[PDB]
């Protein structure tokens, strides 16, 4: 893997549904969230003030979010992928509610038969 | 999917990540860089800092105090995709800080010298 960082064709692939991802939670498409993350019950995400563990926590969690006070301006992206199949991103992002705090994302993709999959992710924000 | 949690490679990585957390206990920092992606790629979103870059998260683990160190691990999830990746995420807390509850995440991957931290991320918030 280490001998396969960041190949075009898979950091494009990679980006793209990064990119999918992103334009999804600012519509709150929930359908496309959900498409997103692995359907596991390894699946897991740290949230800003939640940990859920498992798919279905995940889902359920997508469920009862408000859409209101959604919109977060990202400011740094890295996207690193390993050989075929695995992918990390990582982003820097602020919230307009917060704007005294820089928020932090974490995810983990791996490549499915049904396509690219958020395995892990891990949400944080703190002041500088 | 695709091979999850591999006995043998779930024991690998679980007995790398054992090692991780004892040298934090130490602040045995020469186990603590071998075990982190020796590549620009490589980050750390710490509790307090963001870090781009090997030399930069080496360069950190050079110059932090070790006091604060010792955590209770509460919650662990280790999972293994195939031979040579795998996440770790803990949950952890310290009586130190009794109104805090702590997350680690890392990606593993495994290279020719073993395996290695790709990209990890650490928060503390509140109960
Ligand atoms: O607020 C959080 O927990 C993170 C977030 O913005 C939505 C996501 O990336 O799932
Ligand atoms: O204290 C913690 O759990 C977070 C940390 O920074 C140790 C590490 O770098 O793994």
């Amino acid at each position: 893997l280490e001998m396969q960082i960041n190949l075009p064709e898979v950091h494009a692939e990679v980006t793209a549904q990064f990119v999918r991802y992103e334009k999804a939670l600012t519509s709150n498409d929930t359908a496309v969230l959900n498409e997103l993350f692995w359907n596991s019950p390894q699946t897991l995400r740290y949230g800003a003030t939640e940990n859920l563990y498992g798919y279905e926590a995940i889902a359920g969690f997508r469920a009862t979010r408000s859409p209101n006070n959604l919109e977060k301006e990202i400011v740094r992206t890295v996207i690193t992928t390993y050989g075929h199949d695995f992918a990390t991103a990582n982003i820097e992002f602020r919230r307009l509610s917060h704007s005294q705090l820089t928020g932090r994302q974490s995810q983990t993709w791996m490549r499915t038969s049904q396509g690219w999959r958020v395995v892990a992710a891990h949400v944080s924000l703190i002041a500088l």
